[PDB]
DNA sequence: CGCCCAGCGAGCGAGCGAGCGCCGAGCCCCAACCGCCGCCA
């Protein structure tokens, strides 16, 4: 059952707001005197008196007008006096029982019309709004505004005394708090207590933002660490994303947190083993290369898996000797295009020859020459440890341990300083590498090896794994 | 023309009261009143027209008015 | 003669705005530094 929360200002200064007002009327209001009922606990001096009798008088003439104008005395009400900022007013609240919202507006302006030239004796009050409805929205055009029992609870009882002076109801539930502190409190608690239970009853949550997440996930998982792979796997996509005004900076986004995820929490192994097993590897050009060179696929596979996971620790790094076009410079560039961040080692800037290879997850030495000049930091990257180098026109940055790869036709344990050669660093050398002699030549039509068959090849490796002997000369197959 | 506008009027209103009390600067405006000062800065714009009122003021009591 | 249209009105709420606010990208001007030149045995 809703109700209609009628506001009525009572009048606080009686020669101020009612001027002319009849001496007996004023001489009655302030003969009356209240007394606080025997189940009763609030400080009556703190309340006031004749405010409490017109605001007493008020509510009963209009509790009375509205039984009498609805021809329903049997209905649910609740009155409450109160004080506002600088005025007296009072929350009375009446049933829509026989009275529906279209017609709230005739009857009170008809109970506003009864009022004056009976109670105040053809006087009225100067306080604007002292007699309307609340309405729903703020100004003339708001509806009326239908609250419910719960409103009551959440709005009157809450307040204090100061705030609450006297209140006038028929509800039994509500009869017990007309003039106590502790009834109000009880019930309060009792509402409060409902209240929490249905209320009960960081991650941004948005179709945009699930969106966006999915999209970079589903990147990540492919390995498109710039635009370049993007538009080379899926072309529709990028248009699709790039069309949006708004995925402009959305796409830098994606790819700068993609990368910096992946050098944060990523392995070389994870893109580098295939995800699909693998049936028939014979047809692998990484196999044929490990075969016709005599060595032992099996083993050649364990090796290689065993270094891109870091088994080895000091020996974390594989070494193809041999002549150019041999089946080294193929397989070396397959296995840095397949992963994302692949380095590069310039031997002939002495200067700064680990230059691009911060950051990076497969370590490319293209013809490398071991030099004086570049031993130290050599035999520390090479060896899978911590340490720091000098980068071309940047500053300096550690190269956490990475696998590394070489290739070239020349001695690399040799270390070459001038016009003079010097084997003193020999076993470092020979102790951190899997030299790999490919003096086999391969064909013209031989064809360079894509990225998914390493991919294969690591699979096939994962799948057979056999006891791999740390030593520099690796055993050929038989 | 002219403009009528809520948003305007008190421009204008803003204007004629600080030509009239003769802010030259901002710090005088503090001086005169803290809360005008606070209230217009508090706008979403922040510094908007704080600097364009006080321009305007200057150039008008400049060239109307003389030493 | 106690109803008659029936003529009147007073809102009356579900609409209409329109006007502002607060982002949202999107240009725009400005300052701490790089390239190239002057300066002497």
């Amino acid at each position: 059952p809703g109700f209609y929360e009628i506001v009525i200002k009572v009048p606080s200064d009686l020669d101020e707001h009612l001027p002319g007002i009849s001496d007996s009327f004023v001489n009655w209001v302030a003969e009356k005197e209240w007394e606080l009922p025997p189940d009763s606990d609030m400080d009556l001096n703190l309340i006031e008196q004749a405010p409490l009798t017109v605001a007493e008088k008020l509510q009963r003439d209009f509790l009375t007008e509205w039984r009498r104008v609805s021809k329903a005395p049997e209905a649910l009400f609740f009155v409450q006096f109160e004080k506002g900022e600088s005025y007296f007013h009072m929350h009375v609240l009446v049933e829509t029982t026989g009275v529906k919202s279209m017609v709230l507006g005739r009857f009170l302006s008809q109970i506003r019309e009864k009022l004056i030239q009976r109670i105040y004796r053809g006087i009225e009050p100067t306080l604007p709004n002292w007699f309307a409805v609340t309405k729903t929205r703020n100004g003339a055009g708001g509806g009326n505004k239908v609250v419910d029992e719960s409103y009551i609870p959440n709005y009157l009882l809450p307040k204090t005394q100061p705030e609450l002076q006297w209140a006038w109801t028929n509800m039994e539930q509500y009869l017990s708090a007309c003039l106590n502190l502790t009834e109000r409190k009880r019930l309060v608690a009792q509402h409060l207590t409902h209240v929490s239970q249905t209320q009960e009853q960081p991650v941004i949550r948005s179709k945009t933002s699930a969106r966006y997440m999915e999209l970079v996930g589903w990147l990540v998982d492919k390995g498109i660490t710039s635009e370049k792979q993007w538009i080379q796997e899926d072309q529709a996509s990028y248009i699709s994303f790039n069309a949006a005004s708004n995925s402009r900076s959305q796409i830098k986004a994606a790819l700068d947190n993609a990368g910096k995820i992946m050098s944060l929490t990523k392995t070389a192994p994870d893109y580098l083993v295939g995800q699909q097993p693998v049936e028939d590897i014979s047809s692998n050009r990484i196999y044929k290369i490990l075969e016709l060179n005599g060595y032992d696929p099996q083993y050649a596979a364990s090796v290689f898996l065993g270094w891109a996971t870091k088994k080895f620790g000091k020996r974390n790094t594989i070494w193809l000797f041999g002549p150019a076009t041999t089946g080294k410079t193929n397989i070396a560039e397959a296995i840095a295009h397949t992963v994302p961040f692949y380095g590069c080692v310039n031997w002939t800037n002495e200067n700064f020859p680990f230059n691009d290879c911060v950051d990076k997850m497969v370590i490319w030495w293209e013809e490398g020459k071991m030099t004086a000049k570049v031993v130290e930091s050599a035999k520390a990257i090479l060896g899978g440890s911590k340490v720091r180098v000098d980068q071309k026109c940047k500053s300096s940055a550690q190269i956490d341990p990475t696998p590394v790869i070489v290739t070239s036709n020349t001695n690399m344990c040799a270390v070459i300083d001038g016009n003079s050669t010097t084997f003193e660093h020999q076993q470092p050398l020979q102790d951190r590498m899997f030299k790999f002699e490919l003096t086999r030549r391969l064909d013209h039509d031989f064809g360079k090896v894509t990225k998914q068959e390493v991919k294969d090849f690591f699979r096939w490796a994962k799948d057979h794994v056999v006891e791999v002997e740390h030593e520099f000369y690796v055993k050929k197959g038989g």
